[PDB]
């Protein structure tokens, strides 16, 4: 279905909300948390998380707090 | 078009070779390099590099020693 992916490395809450709107059109993200103050990378998993679950997706870990968020219409499988 | 995700840690050459599968049946692999050795790293990204072009796709960096390797039926965007 959906083949899209954006990759991108959010910093802050306002720039988790665009990965989720990202999310809301049904695209799948990269969310890379690696250059990032621990209290932030938190806060936006757990944004993140709140969406993905709302769209009936999901959110799974890829890499060092490196996370995957896709919508139902992406077949996920594997885990790091 | 091709919304399925596989989520590996390969070591060695072997397992490189599995990816390339998953990438001849056009899905996309996220191929995570953290946990292995740097000479075990380069070869695999190398190896899966001569893949993803053969089948007209393409492989780019996703996060610190993490790549990701899809077929042209995949729209991937953004850059880490």
């Amino acid at each position: 279905k959906s083949s899209k992916v954006v990759l991108s490395e959010p910093r802050v809450y306002a720039e988790a909300q665009e990965i989720a709107d990202h999310l809301k059109n049904r695209r799948a993200v990269v969310v890379n948390l690696q250059r990032i103050q621990h209290d932030q990378a938190k806060r936006i998993v757990d944004f993140l998380s709140g969406t993905v679950y709302a769209i009936g997706g999901d959110i799974q870990r890829i890499g060092s707090d490196i996370f995957l968020c896709t919508p139902d219409n992406v077949d996920v499988s594997g885990t790091i």
